[PDB]
């Protein structure tokens, strides 16, 4: 039982509130915007299609009723324009803030794109919010930031250097939402995301992440590679986890506001034992070669979620098994 | 005797090499561009003149030769150019980033202008220098990186959190210049300018530094305002000094790179005491009220020299005093 996110949710149905979801086409924007719809709220959605899709987007709409829908207000656009992003704050309570290039490789690879995405937008974003004084601020972080802290498993205040552009990025998200308390006032969440996973997570392309790259290369019959030894280990974290995490993140109380918090299970599986899971998920409904470590990447990952336990109420309910049971079938559909 | 630093420079009368000066129409900018032409150099300049100024240009003409000025090239245009920052880098062999927008408070009132010529603006300069492969690369760091850090004197590794978002740019100079270091092997040196003053630092404006600003109130029998008791202590470092150390960084061995070096004298003077330095230096050349704290002001700063010192060879010869003679004419001759 998800015993405080239940409360929070009861509490928005009946007095229904403003969000804006940017990154929405996207895959934890889209699942957020699937639940939001649900509870009857009114939603504001922002997305340049980038790496996000309309398919996404019409994909939730069969998924919730017409009323439902009919509050969904989307505008393309681009957080790195300010005037977008003071319009599309107009009128908004709950900030959920996913629109950001992700990807260590990319950030590698593209350090200037990435820097305007994941920055300037960002503190677009933050400041139009400000101004507007919405009632919360809750935005995307990463993992990442962790860098190369040797310390297992993960806690908040503990971290290393940042081993990537893209880490740097997710890290500025954070010391400007610590300043943006310090010197306004005005109090944020950010989400230490680890490793996400779940349906509309994009499977294509070539910053593709390892679950739904390998999901659909087991089944093209294709191979599955392994960047390194494979014993590089992780926290999967099913969607839904991450969707009670916002959620509960827009209603804290007050002084749980201007904090950091892990998202994810605590739980750690090396890219071998995954390997094996997704296989054995398929092949339930019908249906490997190693090589050179990638650059940049963070050997091994495990959370400590026990602050977002206590502060917030969190309940992790969903683990890499059962998460992966709940996505494999949604891989076929969209795969077949 | 400044010994390696004369070392050097006689080097570079004997074998000129191609510098880049980002900023060059500003305070720190144009002083370094009439030590380098001085010193016979080729010099790249850019700036958009948002607060640097064509006088300050003009004046430096008036003090070298039409040979040596004849090697300036100077480019109006925008460090938030990727394009405009290829294009002056080419052939370049040291960089010399002054660009930036200055000032806590400037970066309170719009931290999104701040963001975008700080950030962005140093990551396009870095970005394209390390493009070009240039010899060395050096840039103005900040003392606000200490933050609210309670150690003093100031020592290089150990920093607090940032407290404005100026401070969040120059801790972000830092954090891609060491990202850049590990991910493509470029390495850099970051100065931590502490309270630089000296002919050419601009006297007018909102934002205007304190020994600028008292100065020319005296000159003109405005009020010399003292925000506190007065009791309030900075290491106010003459320029000459920082002239000194981005000579030493840009032709510093390998093994000093990649490494920030506080700029400064190592003493402390006060608000108080600098007033009557100011009032001594200037009726020697012949011609005050108590208010409330600035607000979210530092009480005591003062740099550790050590490591210019040991690793750079880095001579601070210049001391307040010295340096407000100094500086006095330049003052008395611009305002008359
Ligand atoms: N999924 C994970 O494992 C994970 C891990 C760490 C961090 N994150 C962070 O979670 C957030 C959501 O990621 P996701 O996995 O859903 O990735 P995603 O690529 O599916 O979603 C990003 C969304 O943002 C939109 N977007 C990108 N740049 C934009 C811009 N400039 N203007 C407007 N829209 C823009 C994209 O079109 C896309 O719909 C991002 O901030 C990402 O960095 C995710
Ligand atoms: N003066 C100090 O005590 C002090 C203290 C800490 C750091 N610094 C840093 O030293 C550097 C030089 O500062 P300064 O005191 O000479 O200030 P300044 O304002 O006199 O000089 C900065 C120069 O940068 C130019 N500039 C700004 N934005 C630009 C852009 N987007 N494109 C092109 N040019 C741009 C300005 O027009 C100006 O000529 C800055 O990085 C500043 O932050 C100075």
């Amino acid at each position: 039982y998800m015993s405080r996110y239940e409360e929070i949710t009861q509490q928005l149905i009946f007095s229904p509130k403003t969000w804006l979801i940017t990154g929405v086409a996207g895959f934890i924007g889209s699942n957020l915007l699937e639940k939001l719809l649900k509870l009857n709220q009114v939603v504001i959605g922002l997305d340049n299609f980038s790496t996000g899709h309309q398919y996404n987007l019409d994909e939730v709409k069969t998924l919730v009723s017409t009323e439902q829908w009919s509050r969904f207000c989307f505008i393309e656009g681009d957080i790195r324009d300010l005037t977008t992003c003071e319009q599309v704050m107009k009128g908004v309570d709950h900030v959920l803030h996913q629109a950001a290039l992700g990807s260590v490789p990319r950030s590698i690879v593209d350090p200037i794109t990435t820097n305007a995405t994941n920055i300037t937008g960002f503190l677009n974003i933050l400041h139009a919010a400000k101004n507007a004084q919405v009632q919360s601020f809750t935005y995307a972080a990463s993992s990442s930031t962790y860098g190369d802290h040797p310390a297992l498993p993960k806690v908040e205040e503990n971290i290393g250097n940042p081993l990537s552009p893209y880490a740097v990025t997710k890290y500025v998200n954070e010391i400007y939402a610590q300043v943006y308390a310090r010197t306004y006032g005005f109090k944020t969440i950010g989400l230490r995301y680890f490793n996400v996973f779940g349906r509309r997570q994009d499977p294509n392309g070539a910053y593709a992440a390892v679950i739904p790259k390998w999901t659909a290369a087991m089944l093209k019959g294709d191979d599955v590679y392994i960047n390194g030894d494979g014993e590089t280990s992780r926290d999967f974290c099913y969607i839904d986890n991450v969707i009670q995490m916002n959620i509960l993140s827009a209603l804290a109380k007050d002084s749980a506001k201007d904090n950091i918090y892990n998202v994810a299970v605590g739980d750690r599986t090396t890219l071998n034992e995954l390997s094996g899971y997704i296989y054995d998920e398929l092949n339930l409904i019908h249906h490997i070669k190693y090589r050179e470590f990638r650059s940049g990447d963070v050997r091994h990952s495990q959370a400590d979620v026990t602050k977002a336990i206590d502060l917030l109420k969190y309940r992790p309910n969903i683990k890499i098994r059962e998460g992966l049971r709940l996505s494999m079938p949604w891989y076929v559909r969209f795969l077949k």
